[PDB]
């Protein structure tokens, strides 16, 4: 998912803390990007 991953890059702003505060986009996009849906808690990378 090169363009997957792409916008972890756009919507890291979430992962740059959390993401309950701006989890709206990536809402579904964190759940193709990522599977793991820890994105900041990244417990399964």
């Amino acid at each position: 998912g090169s363009i997957d991953r792409l916008i972890d890059r756009i919507t890291e702003r979430a992962e740059d803390s959390g993401n309950e505060s701006e989890g709206d986009q990536e809402e579904l996009s964190a759940l193709v990007e990522r599977g793991h849906l820890a994105p900041w808690d990244v417990d399964d990378l």
